[PDB]
């Protein structure tokens, strides 16, 4: 299938921005597979509201991360194998009951329980390949930058999507 | 090497209580071999203050859960391949930074970062088998029993070691 570069130009904003009507979402995962020689960057990133209701995947150290801020948790969490040996791994981050599970290449290799509850705004944005604040303002600050390989990849329901932006046309890692 | 059983009778109580002098210890670390077929339970539990400085690492659906309570953050999380397969398994907990490294078989599994600072007592407890609170007051509630076998433990520094308890004689898993 098509791949898409995760990084353009200096890497400082992401490649594109899905806009979700929450009232509208049925479907709380999302799927993809990933490519990369890279150890530290960002995945994606999406929120609710920048300022207290954000989530972000990316690579430290070569292995997942996960920064979570919400009402209901804080949290800078790093789980999972490397992932930045030059091989497609698939990926999945999804929602079961009051936590976020992530699994990759079909094994669950991180739970994040007791926090989600009964987020901001009816409308999640998702950022593929960059942040949409300064990379100072995380948790833990790393360097966005992610240079690797988008396939395959399924965000929660089309039926909720509202809008897609690009900053840029996407670049292809065929 | 010499093996013990994590569970005593019922399960409602620790094997073994250790007390050490926070003052003392120069290792944050500790390792041990856990061999078990039994999907939820505690291995350990530890605090400065059983009020609002604890720590636990158990097994939830066969896999590792730590859940933490501290002055900089509480958590309840899930990591790591399933470890009731009946073999013996490596597991290491220690301090690195301001994070929470939990390795086994030799793999980091999970790395809790942003969760320590510069903890209410000079002394910290290590139960291993139960709790020294109600399982009721955990973050997320579980049954404490753990039928499992342990060996080859080591718990920080035997020098910073003040005490150590045992409700009654270690059952050998000879
Ligand atoms: C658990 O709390 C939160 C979680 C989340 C967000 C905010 C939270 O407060 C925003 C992005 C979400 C992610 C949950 C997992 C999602 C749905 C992925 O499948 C695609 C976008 C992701
Ligand atoms: C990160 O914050 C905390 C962490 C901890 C505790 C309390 C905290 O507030 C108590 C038990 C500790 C564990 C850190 C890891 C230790 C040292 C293991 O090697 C043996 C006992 C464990
Ligand atoms: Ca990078
Ligand atoms: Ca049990």
């Amino acid at each position: 299938p098509p791949a898409v570069h995760l990084s353009n130009g200096p890497g400082q904003e992401p490649i594109a921005v899905m806009t979700f009507d929450l009232t509208k979402i049925t479907k709380t995962s999302s799927s993809f597979e990933v490519r990369t020689w890279d150890p530290e960057g960002v995945i994606f990133y999406g929120d609710t509201n920048p300022k207290d209701d954000w989530f972000m995947l990316g690579l430290r150290d070569g292995r997942p991360e996960i920064q979570l801020h919400n009402h209901w948790a804080q949290l800078t969490v790093g789980a999972g194998p490397r992932l930045d040996d030059g091989r497609w791994h698939q990926v999945e981050v999804k929602m079961e009951g009051d936590s976020v599970l992530l699994e990759v290449d079909g094994e669950e290799v991180l739970r994040l329980r007791q926090v989600s509850g009964p987020k901001r705004h009816p409308i999640m944005r998702i950022a593929l390949g960059g942040l949409l604040f300064p990379a100072s303002n995380l948790r833990l600050p790393l360097v966005p930058a992610l240079d690797g390989c988008l396939r395959r990849d399924s965000w929660l329901d089309k039926q909720a999507e509202i809008s897609a932006s690009a900053p840029t046309s996407l670049r292809s890692c065929d």
